[PDB]
């Protein structure tokens, strides 16, 4: 079952980007994470819009295979593991580049 959790942060509604995919929790490192990229991460955990998407380890480097790389979202989807991407699993980066976000954390339901 995948989930998204964002770990390291000062709360549920930021941190470091990790993805549940088939049993271990993985990081995304990609070079192009921006506002669309984040706006979906914070949509999915009921944590807003999203303020800003710290780069390169911001909230630390994650540890084990990295998940996600070339993320593409438009935005409006509803899972980040619903937009276009690059493959899972299947990349060269290192945990200096792993993804962060920052959300406004005014999400209710
Ligand atoms: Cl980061
Ligand atoms: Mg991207």
């Amino acid at each position: 079952g995948l989930a998204l959790r964002l770990v390291n942060g000062d709360g549920r509604c930021q941190g470091r980007v990790e993805i549940l995919y088939r049993g271990s929790w993985g990081t995304v490192c990609d070079d192009s994470w921006d506002t669309n990229d984040a706006n979906v991460v914070c949509r999915q955990l009921g944590c807003g819009w999203a303020m800003s998407a710290p780069g390169n380890a911001w909230f630390g480097q994650g540890s084990g295979p990295i998940a996600l790389d070339d993320v593409r979202c438009s935005g409006h989807e509803s899972y980040l593991w619903s937009c276009p991407h690059n493959g899972w699993l299947s990349h060269n980066c290192g945990h200096g580049e792993d993804a962060g976000v920052i959300c406004s954390a005014t999400g209710e339901n």
